[PDB]
DNA sequence: TAGCCTTTCTATTAGCTCTTAG
DNA sequence: CTAAGAGCTAATAGAAAGGCTA
DNA sequence: TAGCCTTTCTATTAGCTCTTAG
DNA sequence: CTAAGAGCTAATAGAAAGGCTA
């Protein structure tokens, strides 16, 4: 909302050389990787005078200049709630961004799941059955089933769930003792239940 | 401020014992430390009857039924702009906690101060012998007399500047080196 | 992987005093 | 949706010098 | 320790494409 | 300013089950 009007900043000197270059190393070799044209963009770089690097330098520095002067003039244009509004988007995307990128690390990391109740343990061992067009309706479905269960039936989900807390405390204790190893005390459980 | 002028939310069973307990407790053991008079007053609390733990506990849930009236009624008089308002102040409270922690968790952990610039050590050694009032009006002095510094006399500093960044380096990768052993290759660079 | 739907759980974190020290 | 990968440039955040008041 | 003042530095992270896969 | 310490209670955030579309 304000952040998407925001002026963005020029791209520096070798990005712009990078972005008019991969389209024709691109339409020469449609079936290489990007990964291997950029690999191959970089040199090209590297391997340019700097008479040719001084050109896409002078484009970044003019260009600088505008930046400059659209932030100056768009951030003293902004009410103090607009102000706010912009800190809250930047402060969220990041946040976002975090969140994420650590879920991607514990999961190479090889953290184990947490325990699935037998609420959880009934959505996977019947949630395909469901009827649902859509699967927010076959989950919808799969709520007012799971109360409709028999005692004599959910205390079978119940002990599976059971057993899946006694998996949880064993494989965290050895996921934990090897974080302390690989030198992350830090992903620990400071209350451990 | 938002925030500010929010409902709070209301204190559980134990904390409201430990509340009128603590004065008590206090004017007792005058010379005696917080953190003891604390533990003793668990201690009463444990000890405590189930029956006089649930008269702290039905004022909790009386209490809570004011909280939810009052913070429903707060918030229904927020405009978009204030309710955005109190949503940052509460994430920027947590940051600012999470960022407080961290500095005195490093300091315990001794982390090496980073390379002081030659600005930084022409600071420290002339501070005092520049003219100001208060203390941000002796470092306009300072800032003043840093920019018309001859560069011969710039040097003499920047001689220290790069001693420091040596120090750093060697400081670094020790203390790294140790966090490693303490099992926290989180707080290294990398 | 996030977010949609509901339900359910674990781990975290909020609250309070009062002194010390960051 | 978007981070990762394959590169480079450089803006950015925050720490650092001092001390005083939150 | 944060934040005030200015200046200065180090470490991080932003930018770009296009495909893959989280 | 406020975290730490000395305790307890419980609200809260986010993960978990599934799959499909950002």
């Amino acid at each position: 909302s304000v952040l998407a009007s925001c002026p963005k900043k020029p791209v520096s000197s070798y990005l712009r050389f990078s972005k008019e270059q991969l389209p024709i190393f691109k339409a020469q070799n449609p079936d290489a990787k990007t990964t291997e044209l950029i690999r191959r963009i970089a040199q090209r770089w590297r391997e340019l005078p700097d008479s040719k690097k001084k050109i896409y330098q002078d484009a970044y520095r003019a260009e600088w200049q505008v930046y400059k002067e659209e932030i100056s003039r768009f951030k003293e244009q902004l009410t103090p709630s607009q102000i706010m509004s912009l800190e809250k988007e930047i402060m969220d995307k990041h946040l976002k961004r975090k969140a994420m990128t650590k879920k991607k690390e514990l999961t190479l990391l090889g953290k184990p799941k947490r325990p699935r109740s037998a609420y959880n343990v009934y959505v996977a061992e019947r949630f395909q059955e469901a009827k649902g067009d859509s699967p927010q309706e076959k989950l919808k479905t799969v709520k007012e089933n799971w109360k409709n269960l028999s005692d004599s039936e959910k205390e079978l989900y119940i002990q599976h769930a059971k057993e899946d807390e006694t998996r949880y405390h064993n494989e965290m204790k050895s996921w934990e003792e090897q974080m302390i190893e690989v030198g992350r005390k830090d992903l620990l459980r400071r209350t451990i239940k």
